[PDB]
């Protein structure tokens, strides 16, 4: 694939993970040591690297997260290959989070829907989302770690 494996948490230290194909953001309180789901984050070529694109896969970029196709946005997983969106044989366009690095940490903004945010909520253990309303309790910065 050439993908690198990467871990990644909300800035709480939430670790995003797959159960039941979803992603969550959690695993701090299982028995269970949880590493996490190993993250794809890949460059979309189709777009201008002004604004770091990348398109966001899951188990080995088998599957895809991307923002629809509807009116607003939302968060689902789609089981179309990085490939795929890498080689052109599919539209990238929803698939794709322009890259926001700020020290320590990052942020994914989606290119189809601007000002809408790759988000966590406080809750434990709840699905990965989308959310315009930055700062207050939804966390938008995420660490990066190879496997």
């Amino acid at each position: 694939s050439g993908a690198l494996c990467f871990r990644m948490k909300d800035s709480a230290l939430k670790v995003l993970y797959l159960h039941n194909n979803q992603l969550l953001a959690g695993g701090l309180h299982a028995g269970k040591v949880i590493k996490g789901e190993e993250i794809s984050v890949v460059p979309n070529r189709w777009l201008d690297a002004s604004l770091s694109p990348v398109i966001l896969g899951v188990q080995g970029g088998s599957q895809c997260l991307s923002c629809g196709v509807g009116q607003e946005p939302t968060l689902t997983l789609e089981p179309v290959n990085i490939m795929e969106l890498y080689l052109g044989a599919k539209e990238s366009k929803s698939f794709t989070f322009y890259r926001r690095d700020m020290g320590l940490t990052s942020s994914f903004e989606s290119a189809a829907y601007p000002g809408w945010f790759l988000c966590t909520v406080p809750e434990a253990d709840q699905p990965v989302r989308l959310t315009q309303e930055l700062g207050k309790s939804y966390n938008t910065d995420f660490y990066f770690q190879q496997c």
